[PDB]
């Protein structure tokens, strides 16, 4: 996309096992089909290309492994609407997670949420998710060969001007949005 990469970060309400958890959304518009984003979103090949390579059933009914992140279930997947994941994070709550594609004429509303009953962790998502939205922005429509890093940019407070900058102001929105978001 030779345009402004349209960002639409929000709030809401979504139930996890736990309880009636709180949601982020990141809704991101890119200049490339459904087909193309949702080949990126279910595919292990193409989700560790800007994620992380899946690994377990993959199927609802079945479990998931992120190596070096976090485990869980699949609840749901339905092509090309929508695949939904409940996603435990080590030392964190559980979550229950979607990625969601609706077609929309020369591109594709990109709606990502993430709902855990962490405050502390709805902040932290909305930075590591938008993280993994940089290197799908990439992946999508901009250029990605192989990312050099994965994630090496700064975890929770890593000495790094550019990259303690970046994580900080992606977590000041999520951070003021959530505390709206009550």
């Amino acid at each position: 996309m030779a345009s402004g990469q349209a960002t639409e970060r929000a709030l809401g309400r979504r139930t996890i096992p736990a309880g009636e958890a709180r949601s982020i959304i990141i809704r991101q518009r890119y200049d490339a089909p459904v087909d193309e984003v949702w080949s990126a979103c279910t595919d292990p090949n193409r989700i560790n290309r800007w994620f992380i390579e899946p690994k377990g059933d993959l199927r609802e009914g079945g479990n998931f492994a992120l190596q070096g992140n976090a485990s869980g279930d699949i609840l749901r997947c339905e092509p090309p609407r929508r695949l939904t994941i409940s996603w435990v994070y080590e030392g964190k709550p559980d979550s229950e997670v979607e990625l969601r594609l609706s077609e929309e004429g020369d591109g594709t509303l990109l709606e990502l949420e993430h709902a855990t009953t962490s405050e502390q962790m709805l902040v932290e998502v909305g930075v590591g998710w938008e993280m993994a939205l940089d290197f799908l922005g990439m992946f999508i429509r901009g250029d990605l060969p192989g990312g050099p890093v994965p994630e090496d940019a700064a975890e929770e407070f890593e000495p790094s001007p550019e990259m303690m900058r970046i994580s900080q102001e992606r977590g000041e929105a999520w951070a003021a949005l959530v505390h709206s978001g009550s």
